């Protein structure tokens, strides 16, 4: 299985400056049980953004710099490489990957973040007429996350 995991907002941004435009502790929960005991996807950039493998799944990076060699963490030099990995496989970010992936995932969780930022990376834009609402569910507003926010689930049509 093959899917996206995304955040983004009315205007599809998803960065600003490698990192995200927004803070929401919600959103961060939903990556964590989604992604538990599975399999990150995810550009060099967006890896040196997080710093470090995240824990209690498989991180794979993927980048064109063949002196890569983390500890915690599988390097791919191919896009074909990641359908050789085996199990539930999340593209975790960023730009590039979604725009090379996109169109070849079986489907995408994407937290719409209702705001406008300002950002300099984006998500590509898709159509509902290309891919179904298998469930749409409103994050909560509290103390701690106060930007309004939608759980989509989405399969390709
Ligand atoms: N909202 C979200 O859910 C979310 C999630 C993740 C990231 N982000 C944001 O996304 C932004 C970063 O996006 P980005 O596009 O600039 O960077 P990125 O996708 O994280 O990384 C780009 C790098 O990945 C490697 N790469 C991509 N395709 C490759 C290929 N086909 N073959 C070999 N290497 C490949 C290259 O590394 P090398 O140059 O080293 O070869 C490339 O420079 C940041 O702002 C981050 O905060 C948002
Ligand atoms: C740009 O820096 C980050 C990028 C991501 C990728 C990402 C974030 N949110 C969502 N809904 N999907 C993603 N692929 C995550 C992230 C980042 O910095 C913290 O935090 C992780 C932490 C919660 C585990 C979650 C995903």
């Amino acid at each position: 299985t093959l899917s996206i995991l995304v955040a983004h907002d009315l205007q599809r941004v998803i960065g600003f400056e490698n990192q995200l435009p927004w803070h929401l502790p919600n959103d961060l929960k939903h990556v964590k049980k989604l992604s538990t005991g599975h399999t990150l996807v995810m550009g060099r950039k967006t890896f040196e953004s997080i710093g470090k493998p995240l824990p209690n799944r498989r991180n794979v990076v993927l980048t064109s710099d063949t002196s890569f060699n983390v500890e915690g963490v599988d390097v791919i030099h191919s896009i074909e490489d990641i359908y050789q990995l085996p199990g539930h496989v999340f593209i975790f970010g960023g730009q590039t990957l979604y725009e090379e992936m996109i169109d070849k995932v079986d489907d995408m969780y994407i937290t719409v973040i209702e705001g406008k930022f300002r950002g300099d990376t984006f998500f590509p834009p898709y159509t509902f007429e290309d891919w179904e609402v298998a469930s749409s569910v409103e994050g909560k507003l509290d103390e701690k996350n106060t930007i309004p926010h939608t759980f989509l689930h989405l399969i390709r049509k």
